[PDB]
């Protein structure tokens, strides 16, 4: 069976949630279901980005990083898939997976996901980045009501998952230390508490898993085969040798037209063998504009949907002008966040002046959008790693770096304004009075960010 059709290559970049959906044309588009989520984080990892940016890597830093990374991540991906999960999203050291089930099946599916989780922890026992650096994971699990939001325009589409269970999975992840599997309160509440030994987490309703202790006669394999009965797209029969049913997709112009919109133009070029398969693995100077939109209530897709859609329409317009691109959209703890990048796009002059001006315009327009309570934008510039991360059958373009995290942290620790780093400040070729120098705040993940600035803009206001 031939399987290397462009449609199949495109679907590698997408979860089944999109690949096998049937969305109306309307934007936004909302859908509601139940399932279990797994949010996975790899340790020892800001440490790698540093290792690999050093001159010791002789200009093959991006290459070696992408390699060592995919080696470990693609092992995580195979597990998730074999355990019947759908990998929703990657970014950096982290990936999100979903086992979408009917509400009666949640209890049993939780047991699968827990087992999957302990097997992931077992991959990395006795396992190091380098001599003297352990690689470990932290896993958060959640279960419940989940909303999909799809937004975009006629040529580009994005999705997010929303709701308290998504919020719960992020909270369980943040609590988790290395080697932990943390359950949300609702996940603990819905699980088969006869099989699952836990301990409490101080100042938290969430729980940590110690052991999976099934009864004397329980057979995990037969229990899992019974759970696959409820999985629409688990590969089987003649296709039981395959990690994803998506690998059997056949040409279909309409579906391809739909899917390609989720994928960046430079990936499509590569998919089409019109660009070298290695061209995207790089260390490149870019400017990151990280835009955060806070809402009164970030679990109600009917509320935040239209606003995200409205904001997207503007952001995409302002970026086409100023020569940037949306790379990924995120739901953090607080808000919807757009990860925008200038430079790797064309490497253009006035990149910095343009990134700033583009931020202020986004900021002004978005602050006037109905349900948006607050807008926050962080702007940082520097060398970041770019590349396609994951498995052959499931992978996504991502950006990784101290500057990516710096912009992400600025927009959280300096809400309501546009902030920029020193690189951006000094290389802007704008007058100093378009800025204010800010209080130095201590920020999670960041060591000597350097002086930070508010982009005040042209007038006194
Ligand atoms: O901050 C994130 C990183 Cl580093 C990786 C991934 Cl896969 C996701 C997030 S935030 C986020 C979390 C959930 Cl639970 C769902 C969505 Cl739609 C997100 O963007």
């Amino acid at each position: 069976e031939f399987q290397d059709w462009p449609i199949v290559r495109i679907a590698a970049h997408l979860p089944d949630l999109i690949v096998y959906g049937h969305f109306s044309p309307e934007r936004p588009f909302m859908d509601y279901f139940d399932g279990v989520l797994m949010f996975v984080d790899i340790s020892g990892f800001t440490a790698m980005t540093e290792k690999f940016s050093s001159a010791m890597y002789m200009d093959r830093g991006a290459e070696q990083l992408v390699e060592i990374l995919n080696y470990h991540i693609s092992a995580i991906v195979e597990k998730v898939l074999i355990f019947g999960g759908d990998i929703l999203k990657f970014a950096g050291d982290a990936l999100l997976a979903l086992w979408r089930v009917e509400r009666k099946q949640l209890k049993n599916i939780i047991t699968v996901v827990i087992k999957c989780s302990l097997e992931i922890h077992g991959l990395f026992e006795t396992q190091e980045w380098e001599e003297g650096l352990d690689i470990r994971v932290k896993i958060g699990l959640a279960a419940g009501h989940i909303s999909m939001l799809v937004f975009g325009d006629e040529t580009h589409s994005h999705f997010l998952v929303i709701g308290q269970a998504v919020d719960d999975v992020r909270l369980a992840q943040n609590m988790a230390q290395m080697n932990d599997v943390i359950l949300s309160p609702n996940c603990w509440q819905l699980c088969d508490r006869s099989m699952i030994e836990i301990e409490s987490v101080p100042d938290q309703r969430a729980v940590k898993v110690n052991f999976l202790k099934p009864p004397p006669n329980f057979n995990f394999d037969e229990f899992f085969t019974k759970c696959t009965t409820f999985m629409h797209y688990y590969p089987s029969g003649e296709h039981k040798n395959l990690l994803r049913l998506a690998c059997t997709l056949k040409p279909d112009p309409e579906l391809e037209m739909s899917l390609q919109k989720y994928v960046m133009e430079s990936i499509l070029k590569q998919i089409d063998n019109k660009q070298l398969q290695g061209y995207l693995s790089e260390l490149r100077p870019v400017t990151i504009v990280f835009v955060n939109l806070m809402f009164e209530d970030q679990d109600k897709a009917e509320e935040i949907g239209p606003a995200i859609q409205d904001a997207y329409m503007h952001i995409t317009s302002v970026l086409k002008i100023f020569q940037g691109q949306i790379n990924k959209v995120f739901m953090f703890d607080k808000g919807c966040s757009f990860l925008c990048v200038f430079g790797f796009g064309e490497k253009v002059p006035d990149e910095l002046t343009h990134a700033l001006e583009c931020a202020m315009d986004i900021f002004d327009f978005c602050s006037q959008v109905h349900k948006i309570q607050t807008v926050s934008i962080g702007v940082a510039s520097g060398i970041v790693f770019c590349g396609i991360v994951g498995h052959t059958v499931r992978h996504e373009y991502t950006v990784i770096g101290q500057k990516v995290n710096l912009a992400a942290r600025m927009m959280m620790y300096y809400p309501g304004i546009v902030t920029c780093d020193s690189v951006t400040y000094n290389g802007s070729n704008l007058p100093a009075y378009f800025f204010k120098e800010l209080p130095k705040k201590v920020m999670k993940g960041v060591a000597d960010s350097g002086p930070l600035y508010q982009y005040w803009g042209r007038t006194e206001k």
